[PDB]
């Protein structure tokens, strides 16, 4: 049998080690990509619109197939793409729920209207997954008050004390035994400015709106933040901090399975080979470029660098953060000198006005209007937006700490 020779096997490893460094001198640590996993998305969702099904082991799916598989079943060994008949030798009690993808659908749109609140250019890779580049959102955060990062927290009667607590003050203490709105608030909690706590916020969001839990890996890039939320998996977040000692230590040895974008068939090569974890793939290099395709060596490359996408360009919006506001003469002329504020032209002016608004219990509401369409301004549609929230409960005014307005179509 042939061989390769170890010669040619030495051109290949300059040739390697030559767009190895010229990886080396171009990796950004500078962005922050966050992976969202919904935890068994498809089999939570099952679990919560039918109780009985909350402390069983389930899967979605039919007998020839399985497709998710709450927790509990995946303790046994059950799991999505498994044939019927062997999850139910895995596991005898295993109670198989039929899809059903328009309540998948709804939830997961639910998700990402949360998600969009980070990154406007988010990427939804299916239903229960996805990719948020949160770097320029940090970059915003940073300077953001507590009132901006506040939200309320489900736990509506509830003992919190309200105006009475006035009588502790310095004026009315010793008097109160001499003589002869109840400002109550609700609940909310409050996230810092970091990268784990903007993930936080996000996840406490989610199962706040969703009653799910999903996991979260922060990462300088796309492919590390895939693996990290794999980590802490149920309900759990990993973060590999931008130096490259984080990142190089964190890739030593990882095995080459638990790094999803190598193939099945390629990992089972690789095995052949006698390689697994990433690390040796980096030793192995130059053989590699001999002996697999130019798009898989190139994958393995950047997999045992810890390089990955640093990248994933809707809106144009202000918003007002402050102390209580009630009387609608003051929630109008404020939405004005707001929509005001939009001088930001550079391209008064166009189509879906969405509004934002926060209560007193940091409760939020989005309202908009897909749409109105041009002729020969933005408050006229913010007021509208606004007049009907005036409107609502109407007998009780809207209590506001927060008000915002942006344009999207």
């Amino acid at each position: 049998k042939a061989q390769i020779t170890s010669q040619q096997l030495r051109k290949a490893q300059l040739q390697v080690d030559r767009f190895a460094m010229e990886l080396e001198q171009s990796r950004n640590l500078s962005n922050t990509i966050v992976h969202i996993d919904m935890d068994a998305f498809y089999a939570a969702v099952e679990m919560r619109d039918n109780p009985e099904l909350k402390d069983k082991p389930i899967a979605v799916g039919s007998m020839s197939m399985l497709s998710t598989s709450n927790y509990h079943a995946r303790r046994f060994g059950v799991r999505a793409a498994m044939p019927g008949f062997i999850a139910k030798r895995l596991c005898p009690q295993l109670i198989i729920v039929p899809p059903n993808f328009d309540k998948y659908r709804a939830v997961s749109k639910e998700v990402k209207e949360i998600l969009a609140d980070y990154d406007p250019n988010f990427m939804a890779m299916s239903l229960d997954e996805a990719y948020l580049n949160i770097t320029k959102h940090l970059e915003e955060r940073q300077n953001w008050p507590e009132d901006k990062r506040r939200y309320f927290i489900k736990m509506v009667e509830n003992d919190n004390p309200g105006k009475e607590v006035n009588k502790l003050s310095e004026h009315e203490r010793s008097i109160s035994p001499l003589l002869f709105n109840p400002q109550i608030l609700q609940n909310s909690v409050v996230f810092g400015t970091s990268a784990q706590e903007v993930v936080k916020e996000i996840r406490f969001r989610i199962e706040q709106k969703t009653t799910l839990t999903a996991s979260a890996g922060i990462a300088p890039n796309t492919m590390l933040a895939k693996v990290c939320s794999d980590k802490n998996k149920p309900n759990g977040q990993y973060q590999i901090l931008p130096n490259r000692q984080a990142v190089m230590d964190f890739i030593k040895d990882l095995p080459i399975r638990k790094v999803s974008g190598i193939g099945k068939v390629t990992e089972k090569m690789l095995k052949a080979l006698g390689i697994i974890t990433c690390t040796e793939l980096y030793q192995q290099r130059a053989l590699l470029s001999l002996l697999f395709s130019e798009t898989s060596w190139h994958y393995f490359l950047h997999i045992s660098l810890g390089l990955g996408s640093t990248h994933l360009g809707k809106s144009m919006s202000v918003e007002r953060t402050f102390s209580e506001i009630n009387k609608a003469e003051e929630q109008y002329s404020l939405c004005q000198e707001l929509c005001s504020e939009l001088a930001q032209d550079l391209q008064l002016k166009g189509r879906t006005v969405t509004i934002k608004l926060k209560n007193v219990n940091f409760e939020v509401k989005t309202r908009a209007s897909v749409s109105s369409v041009v002729s020969t301004e933005i408050f006229a549609i913010a007021k509208e937006l606004l007049k009907t929230e005036i409107d609502a409960d109407f007998p009780h005014p809207l209590r506001l700490r927060l008000m915002g307005v942006r344009i999207s179509s």
